[PDB]
DNA sequence: TTTTGGCACGTTTC
DNA sequence: GAAACGTGCCAAAA
């Protein structure tokens, strides 16, 4: 475990959720944001999270 | 264009 | 026997 219990988990609908919600992001690109603040998460674990917590892809929420 | 999923390794515990 | 952590590679479909 890089991270701690999910200092991604929290981070990727905390953060998605609060920018542009007619905008989702994408397990790829939340990981690129996520790697820039320090996260350095793979899009793999991004992705499984995401689908953990809750978001089928945070396309199907704004649609 | 865009997004997502499976499997398993290593680790560890029950 | 199971689950879970994160990451390797591939593929699927629209």
């Amino acid at each position: 475990h890089m991270l701690t219990q999910g200092e991604l988990m929290k981070l990727i609908k905390e953060i998605v959720e609060n920018e542009d919600k007619r905008k989702p992001y994408s397990d790829q690109e939340i990981a690129n944001i996520l790697k820039e603040k320090g996260f350095k998460v793979a899009r793999r674990t991004v992705a499984k999270y995401r689908e953990m917590l809750g978001i089928p892809s945070s396309r199907e929420r704004r649609i």
